[PDB]
C-alpha cells in the first residue's frame, strides 16, 4: 500500500467487507459458490458507488440553498473510460478498498479490468469534456455536464489481416452501476412540424414527439465530498397496423443510438443534426426549469452559463431564442441580450472538413422554426457589420451566417460567435490562428469576445490513477498538495540533481515498461523488449497527425539496419495505436502499412530484438492508461497549424516521457514551460508551411533530393511490403507524391535528425532522466484544474473554491 | 599582484631594479632625463633576457652531454609576437618586474605594449609552430625551429577610405633585444648550375654562393628552466664597375627579405622557391654538422627527427638524399632508408589552390641536381605503385610526382608522401578526408603512413599571459597544475552550478570586455557598448572562411531593426577583423563591404546603441591577446571540409566565449568535448555540401526561396550601401549568385536561425555562463601539449618529460 492511496483504517476495511457482501448477496442474487470475476467487480462497484450517494445528495442540495451560479456544459461527447478507480481516488477509498478485498481473497485489479469503458467520446473532444468534469468538480463549481446516453459508444476495433474491423461497443450489456435513471424528469423534443403566424406571435406546430429521458452519473471531486451530475439524454417514444406501430417506436429511440465515430470530421447527416437538437433542446427545458425553481430572465445570466463545447450544440443558441420569444414572450432585443450573455463558444479546430455547415433544406424541414430564427439572427448580425464597415460588401458575403452557392448551408461556427460573449481556442497558437485566420473578420467587428484557455488534463487518472508509482515518489518528497495544485511539481526542479530522485524515476519507468511489456503477451500474444526505447505515438488516425511521417522514420531505422547489420543501434519498440472513422478510407490504409511494416520488421532474422513495429490495437482511455506510464518517447508530429492543442502530449509529459514533435498546438507552451533544450522540436513552424504554400507544395522535390526517401517510396511502390498485392500502397503513395495537404516529406529529413538526436541522449540513461525530471517538474500548468480556473474567472464569472463540503 | 604571476621577492625585486638601471645606463647609453617609453622598455627586455642565458647554456650544454634525439621543426612561419611577457610568465618574473618597475615609478604594461610583434607568419600555420615551439620547451623536448628572419614580416594593414592599404613591417627597426646574432656558424647554399657526372658520382658545379647567417632566438618551457632555440636564417652575399657589384649583393640577400603574405594560397614564384631551398638547404647542413659531433648513418634517424610543416620545406627530402649520396656517398637504398625514417609531414589544407605544384623548368634552372633526384624518386616510387596494382594506369598517373600537360610540374605534397613515414592531418575530421579524397591512393599503398594530430594551442599565452585573470579565478579553486597540465580544467565541471565561480566568471569577461571597449577608443577612436554581445570573427580573409555569411547576418538584424524599430534585440557589436593577400581581389572588396555596412549601420539613428559593426584594423597576434578575452561569441564558421582544423577557435573557448559555429575541422572535436548542447553547431556537414555539388549547386534557388536574403541582396546591387558608387559591389553579388565555391547561401537560413538561440540564452546571464563554464572546462584537449606529447611518442619516437633541470 503506497501513501497517495489513502488509509486502510480497521473499521473501514471491515465496513467494506460486510457491505461488499451484503450487494453480492441482496443486489447480483449470488453467493460465493457461484459468483464468478464479474459479480465481484460489481459488489465492490456496489459498495463504491453507496460512498458517494451521501455526498452527492448533500452536494445538490447545497446547491439548491446557496443558489450559485450554474455553469451547464454541453458536449455530444463525454470519454468517461472507467469509473471504480477514479471514484476510490477521489474518495480516499483506494487503500482500504485494496485491503477489503485483499482480504476476502480478491485481486482489486483483477477485478478493475472488468469494468467496461464509458466510451461516449472519440478522442480529445470528448475526454476534454470529461477531465473538465473532474476539474470542476475539484473546484468546487455548481457545474453539469449534459450529454447524450449513446447505447453504443465508440466502436471495439478488431485487427483482421492487418485491418481495422469495428464491432458494436455494447457497452451497457452487463449494466451500469454509476448511472441513475430518472424518468420522473422526462422531458418532450419537438421536431419537423410548422411555423404558424398568429396575431399574438408565432407558433410551433404538428410536430413529431420524441420523449428525453434523463440519466444521472455522480462526478466527485478530488477529496472535497463535492460530487455534481453528468445529466445523459435518452430518446424514448411517446406511448400513443398494431404490431408495426409498436415495432416503429424504434425510429424515434435511433436518436440515442449511436456515437457517430468521426473525430474532427463533418458528416451532414440527418440522424447527427437530431442527435444535436435533442441534447440541446432537453438540456436547455431542464436549464430554465430550474432557473426558475430558484418571471425575470434579466437575471438569467447571472444564474447561468451555457458553454458550447464545439459548435455540436450550436442550436441552443437559437432555441434559447425561440424560447424566450416564442414562449415566454420577451421582446427579441431583450431575448437576445440575455442569450449572448449566457453563451460561450469554444472552437477546437481550423481544418475545413471538420467545420459544422448544415444544408438549409435540413434545418427546414427539421426545424422550421429555428432557420427563421436564424435568418433573423443574420439579417441583425450583417446590419452591424454593414454599420461597422460601410460598403465592405464581400466582408457581408464572408461573415454571413449563410453560405450561398449549389446549395445554401448554415455555418454554425459563424452562429455561435455571433450568439456567444466569448469564444475561445484551446491553446495560444490556435487561437492566435483564429484571430488572424479563419475568425478574422469576426474578431475585428467585436475583438473583446475572443480568448484563449489552453487545454488540460486531469492529474487524478493522468497521474495518480494511472502512474501511482510515480505520484508516489514524488509525494514522498514534495507532500500531496500537488494532486490539486500541480504547479507545486515546480519544486522537483530542485531534485535534478538528487541521485536518489533520478534513480526512483527511472525505477519507476522501468517498472511501467515491465508491467506493460507483460500485458502485451497476456491479452494480446505479442513479445517485447523491455530494455529497449518506448516510442509511441497513440492518438485517432488522420492524416494531419502524420502517422504516416512516423512510419517513414521507421522504414528509415530497418533499412539504415539492413545496410549496416553489425552496427549498434540504439534498440527501440515503436507502437502506433488509433482508431480511424470507418468510413476514412485513407486511414484505414495507413493502419494497414503500419501493420504491414510490423510484418517485415518484426520477422527479420537480421533486425533481431534492435527494431520492433506493434500496433496498439483498440486505443481507448483504458488503454491510454496503461501505455502512456511506459513510454519513453512520446511522438506529437502533427504538420504545424493542424493540431489546435492536442492533449495526449500533456498526459506524456506528466508521466515522464520525453518529447518529440513539431510547433504546434499546445507543444509550443510545453516546450516553453519546460525550456526548448528539454524538448525535441522539428520542422516547420506555422509561417514556413504558409510559404511552402505560397510557393507551392512539390513532393517530387524531396523525393529527388533524398536518396533514403526514394528508396523507401519504391520500397511502398514496389510491394516489398506487401508481396502477395504489389499496388496495395499505390493510394498512399500516389497521395504522397501529388496530393499530399499535409507536406510529410517537407518535414522528414528534419524528423529523421531529430530522432538520431534522441537516440544519442537515450544511451546516456541519467541524463535522459535528468532532461525527463525537467519535464515532469514543469507539466503543471497543463493540469485542467487551470483550465477550468480560467474559464470560471475569465469567461463564466465565477469563483473556484477549494474548499471541503461536510462529510 | 595575483598569485600566478609568481612572487615578487625582496632581494629579486632589488636585483631587477638594479640590472635594470645598469642596461638604461650602460646598452642603451641614456639617464633619467632623456630615456622615453621605448628605452624603458629596452631596459626591461635586456635585464629578462639576462635571466634566460644561464638556462640556455646549460639547456644546450645538457643536450650536447646526453645526446638525445633532437627534433628539427622546419617551418617557412614562425608567428610569435611579442616576447617580454611570454618570457617573464615562463620564468615566474612577471610580479617581481611588475614590483621593481612601479617602484621604478613605471608602468610596465605600458612598456609592453612598446614590443614590436615578431610578425614572421601569416596566419594559423605560422601561429601553430610558435605554440609548438612553446609546448616541446615545456615538455622538455631537445627541439629546434627552424626557420628564415625574414627583415619584413607580414605587412601592418591600414584601412584607408574603408580599404585595406598595405605597408611594410619594419619591425627590426629599433633592434630586436631577444636575437643573438650567430656570424660564426654562417653557412653556404648554392643556386643554379649544373650537374656534371663523372666516374664516381655526380658533382653540382658552377653554382651561385649565398651565406645564410643564422640568428638564435631563445625559448623558454614553462618553469622548468629549459630553454630551447628557434634557429632563423638571414641572407648573406659573399665578400668576392666595382660600385655596381658591390650595389649588386642585394640581389642575393632579397632572399630573407620579406615574407609572402599568402595565406592558404600558392604562388609560384622564384623568389619563394629560392626561400624554400634556403631554409632547407642551411638548416640540413648544421643537423648533420650537429649529428657529426654527436661516419656511419644507420643511426641518423634514431638522433634525428624533422617534421615538414606543410610543404613548404619539402625539399628537404630531396636535399637529404643529395647530401647522403652525393657528399656522403652511400648507395641510394641506404639512403632512402634514413631520408624516409628521419622526415614526417603534416599536411594543413584540402583547398586546391594551396597545394604547392612548382613548374619543372624553375627547378630544372635552379635546382638541376634536385630535380634529378626527384625524378629518380618517382620512378621508384611508381615501381612500387605498379607491383602492387598490377595494370592500374590511371592509378600511376594520379600519384606521379610529375604532373604533366601544359606546363609540367612536381606535386610537392607528393614528394612528402613518398619520403616520410608518417603523414598526419591536423583534426580528426581533416585527416579522415585526407585518406577519404586528396591522398585515397597513397593511404591505401601504405595505410601505415597515415595519423591525424588534432591542433592545439599553448595555455600559456593563451591564457595566463592574455587573460590573468580567469586563470586567477581558476587557480583559487584547482591550483596552478593546470597551466602546464590543461586537462585538469575538468574540476571546474564540479563548479557549474557554485553561485561564487559562476560571479566570478561573469566578472572577469565583463571587466575584459570594458579593458578592450576602452582600447578601442584609446589608440583607435572608436566607441562601443560594453553591454552588448561581443560577438566575433577574427581570421584571414578568406572567401572559404566565409565572413560573407557573417555580413549577411550582420545586414539581417539591420533591416529587421529598420522594419520593427521599437522592438527589442540583444544589443551586439559585431567586430570583424583580418588581413588579405596584396592580390586577393575578394578578400580586399570583402573588407570594404564590412567598412561600408559599418558607415551605415553605426550612423542609422534608428538602430541607436543596439547593433554595431567594427571592422578590427591590423589583427596580429597581440591584438587577439587582446580581443579573444573579451569575446562572447566565437564565429567559426567555415564551409564544412574547407578549414582543416582551425585554432582561433581554440584560443576562444580556453577564454570564456561561446561558439557558433559549422561542424568543420577542430570544432567537431570542440563540440564533442564540451557535448553538442553546449556549442551552437549549425549548417551543412561534409556529406551535405558533397551532396549538393553532385546534384549541382544553384544560389538563385535560396535566392527566390527566401525574402530576406532576396531584400539584402537586392540592397548590395542597387547600391545601398555604397551610394556615390552603386555598383561598387557588383562583383560581390555576382559571385555569391554564379561562382560561388563556398555555398554561402546554402548556410544562411541555418545561421540566422542559431543566431537568434545565441541571443536567446544571452538574455539570461546566469544560462549564458553555466554554459561558458562547460566550455572552458572541456577546453583540455586543445592543449598544444597535448598535441606535441601524441608528435613526440607517436612520429618522432621520443618521451616528453616535465622534468625541472636545475637553476
Ligand atoms: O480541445 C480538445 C482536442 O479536441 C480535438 C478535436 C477537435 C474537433 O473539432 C473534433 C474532434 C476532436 O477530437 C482537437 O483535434 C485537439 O487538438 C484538441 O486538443
Ligand atoms: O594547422 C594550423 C592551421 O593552418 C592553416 C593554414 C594552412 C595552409 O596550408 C597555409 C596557411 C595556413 O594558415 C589552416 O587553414 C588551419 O585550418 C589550421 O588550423
Ligand atoms: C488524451 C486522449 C486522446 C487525445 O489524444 P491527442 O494525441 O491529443 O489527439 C485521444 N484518445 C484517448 C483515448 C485519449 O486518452
Ligand atoms: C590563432 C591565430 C590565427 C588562426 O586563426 P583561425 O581562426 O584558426 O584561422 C590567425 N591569426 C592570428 C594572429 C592568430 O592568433
Amino acid at each position: 500500500q503506497i501513501s497517495v492511496r489513502g488509509l486502510a483504517g480497521v473499521e473501514n476495511v471491515t465496513e467494506l467487507k460486510k457491505n461488499f457482501n451484503r450487494h453480492l448477496h441482496f443486489t447480483l442474487v449470488k453467493d460465493r459458490n457461484v459468483a464468478t470475476p464479474r459479480d465481484y467487480y460489481f459488489a465492490l462497484a456496489h459498495t463504491v458507488r453507496d460512498h458517494l450517494v451521501g455526498r452527492w445528495i448533500r452536494t445538490q442540495q447545497h446547491y439548491y440553498e446557496k443558489d450559485p451560479k450554474r455553469i451547464y456544459y454541453l458536449s455530444l461527447e463525454f470519454y468517461m473510460g472507467r469509473t471504480l478507480q477514479n471514484t476510490m481516488v477521489n474518495l480516499a477509498l483506494e487503500n482500504a478498498c485494496d485491503e477489503a478485498t485483499y482480504q476476502l481473497g480478491l485481486d482489486m485489479e483483477e477485478l478493475e479490468e472488468i469494468e467496461e469503458d464509458a466510451g461516449l467520446g472519440n478522442g480529445g473532444l470528448g475526454r476534454l469534456a470529461a477531465c473538465f468534469l473532474d476539474s470542476m468538480a475539484t473546484l468546487g463549481l455548481a457545474a453539469y455536464g449534459y450529454g447524450i446516453r449513446y447505447e453504443f459508444g465508440i466502436f471495439n476495433q478488431k485487427i483482421c489481416g492487418g485491418w481495422q474491423m469495428e464491432e458494436a461497443d455494447d457497452w451497457l450489456r452487463y449494466g451500469n452501476p454509476w448511472e441513475k435513471a430518472r424518468p420522473e424528469f422526462t422531458l418532450p423534443v419537438h421536431f419537423y412540424g410548422r411555423v404558424e403566424h398568429t396575431s399574438q406571435g408565432a407558433k410551433w406546430v404538428d410536430t413529431q414527439v420524441v420523449l428525453a429521458m434523463p440519466y444521472d452519473t455522480p462526478v466527485p471531486g478530488y477529496r472535497n465530498n463535492v460530487v455534481n451530475t453528468m445529466r445523459l439524454w435518452s430518446a424514448k417514444a411517446p406511448n400513443d397496423g398494431y404490431i408495426q406501430a409498436v415495432l416503429d417506436r424504434n425510429l424515434a429511440e435511433n436518436i440515442s443510438r449511436v456515437l457517430y465515430p468521426n473525430d474532427n470530421f463533418f458528416e451532414g447527416k440527418e440522424l447527427r443534426l437530431k442527435q444535436e437538437y435533442f441534447v440541446v433542446a432537453a438540456t436547455l427545458q431542464d436549464i430554465i426549469r430550474r432557473f426558475k425553481s430558484s418571471t425575470n430572465f434579466d437575471a438569467f445570466p447571472d444564474k447561468v452559463a451555457i458553454q458550447l463545447n464545439d459548435t455540436h450544440p450550436s442550436l441552443a443558441i437559437p432555441e434559447l431564442m425561440r424560447v424566450l420569444v416564442d414562449l415566454e414572450r420577451l421582446d427579441w432585443d431583450k431575448a437576445w441580450e440575455v442569450t449572448v450573455k449566457t453563451c460561450a463558444y469554444t472552437n477546437h479546430t481550423v481544418l475545413p472538413e471538420a467545420l459544422e455547415r448544415w444544408p438549409v433544406h435540413l434545418l427546414e424541414t427539421l426545424l422550421p422554426r429555428h432557420l427563421q430564427i436564424i435568418y433573423e439572427i443574420n439579417q441583425r448580425f450583417l446590419n452591424r457589420v454593414a454599420a461597422a464597415f460601410p460598403g465592405d460588401v464581400d466582408r457581408l458575403r464572408r461573415m454571413s451566417l449563410v453560405e450561398e452557392g449549389a446549395v445554401k448551408r448554415i455555418n454554425m461556427a459563424h452562429l455561435c460567435i455571433a450568439g456567444s460573449h466569448a469564444v475561445n481556442g484551446v491553446a495560444r497558437i490556435h487561437s492566435e490562428i483564429l484571430k488572424k485566420t479563419i475568425f478574422k473578420d469576426f474578431y475585428e467587428l467585436e475583438p473583446h469576445k475572443f480568448q484563449n484557455k489552453t487545454n488540460g488534463i486531469t492529474p487524478r487518472r493522468w497521474l495518480v490513477l494511472c502512474n501511482p508509482g510515480l505520484a508516489e515518489i514524488i509525494a514522498e518528497r514534495i507532500g500531496e498538495e500537488y494532486i490539486s495544485d500541480l504547479d507545486q511539481l515546480r519544486k522537483l526542479l530542485s531534485y535534478v540533481d538528487d541521485e536518489a530522485f533520478i534513480r526512483d524515476v527511472a525505477k519507476v519507468k522501468q517498472e511501467n515498461k515491465l508491467k506493460f511489456a507483460a500485458y502485451l503477451e497476456r491479452e494480446y500474444k505479442v513479445h517485447i523488449n523491455p530494455n529497449s526505447l518506448f516510442d509511441v505515438q497513440v492518438k485517432r488516425i488522420h492524416e494531419y497527425k502524420r502517422q504516416l511521417l512516423n512510419c517513414l522514420h521507421v522504414i528509415t531505422l530497418y533499412n539504415r539496419i539492413k545496410k549496416e547489420p553489425n552496427k549498434f543501434v540504439v534498440p527501440r519498440t515503436v507502437m502506433i495505436g488509433g482508431k480511424a472513422a470507418p468510413g476514412y478510407h485513407m486511414a484505414k490504409m495507413i493502419i494497414k502499412l503500419i501493420t504491414a511494416i510490423g510484418d517485415v520488421v518484426n520477422h527479420d532474422p537480421v533486425v533481431g530484438d534492435r527494431l520492433r513495429v506493434i500496433f496498439l490495437e483498440n486505443y481507448r482511455v483504458s488503454l491510454a492508461e496503461k501505455v502512456i506510464p511506459a513510454a519513453d518517447l512520446s511522438e506529437q508530429i502533427s504538420t504545424a497549424g493542424t493540431e489546435a492543442s492536442g492533449t495526449g502530449n500533456m498526459k506524456f509529459m506528466l508521466n515522464g516521457a520525453l518529447t518529440i514533435g513539431t510547433m504546434d498546438g499546445a507543444n509550443v507552451e510545453m516546450a516553453e514551460e519546460a525550456g526548448e533544450e528539454n524538448f525535441f522540436i522539428f520542422g516547420m513552424r506555422v509561417e514556413d508551411v504558409d510559404r511552402l504554400d505560397q510557393r507551392g507544395y512539390n513532393a517530387q522535390e524531396y523525393y529527388d533530393r533524398i536518396p533514403e526517401l526514394r528508396q523507401i517510396i519504391e520500397q511502398l511502390s514496389s510491394g516489398f511490403f506487401s508481396p502477395k498485392q504489389p499496388d496495395l500502397f499505390k493510394d498512399i503513395v500516389n497521395m504522397l507524391m501529388h496530393h499530399d495537404r499535409f507536406k510529410v516529406f517537407a518535414d522528414y529529413e528534419e524528423y529523421v535528425k531529430c530522432q538520431e538526436r534522441v537516440s544519442a541522449l537515450y544511451k546516456n540513461p541519467r541524463e535522459w532522466t535528468r532532461m525527463v525530471i525537467r519535464n515532469i517538474a514543469t507539466s503543471g500548468k497543463f493540469s485542467s484544474d487551470r483550465t477550468i480556473a480560467q474559464y470560471a474567472r475569465e469567461i463564466w464569472g465565477v469563483e473556484p473554491s477549494r474548499q471541503r463540503l461536510p462529510a
